[PDB]
């Protein structure tokens, strides 16, 4: 169950995601997964991110679930799971802002 993951935070808004990620101490792809505030049977992943053009930003991708079962940020890169869909972002950035690195500290 993904509301026993430490990275799921559940229902929150984007501009909480933004406050808890906009900290100067996240290094890029510090990351949390919500419920989506208008997509419902979405989640979000917020990510945050960093470059000298922006400074420290954050992005939010929105996680479908089929009820074919998978999950997926974009319908040709699906998951049995939303903890495999992390894993296998933790490891590709993909079309990602960055590669997931860190749970977003509380
Ligand atoms: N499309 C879209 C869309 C556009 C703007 C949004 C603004 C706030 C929250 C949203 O939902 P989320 O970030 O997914 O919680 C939004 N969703």
């Amino acid at each position: 169950s993904i509301q026993a993951e430490e990275w799921y935070f559940g229902k929150i808004t984007r501009r909480e995601s933004e406050r808890l990620l906009l900290n100067a101490e996240n290094p890029r792809g510090t990351f949390l997964v919500r419920e989506s505030e208008t997509t419902k049977g979405a989640y979000c992943l917020s990510v945050s991110d960093f470059d000298n053009a922006k400074g420290l930003n954050v992005k939010h991708y929105k996680i479908r679930k089929l009820d074919s079962g998978g999950f997926y940020i974009t319908s040709r890169t699906q998951f049995n799971s939303l903890q495999q869909l992390v894993a296998y972002y933790s490891k590709h950035a993909d079309g990602l802002c960055h590669r997931l690195t860190t749970v977003c500290p509380t």
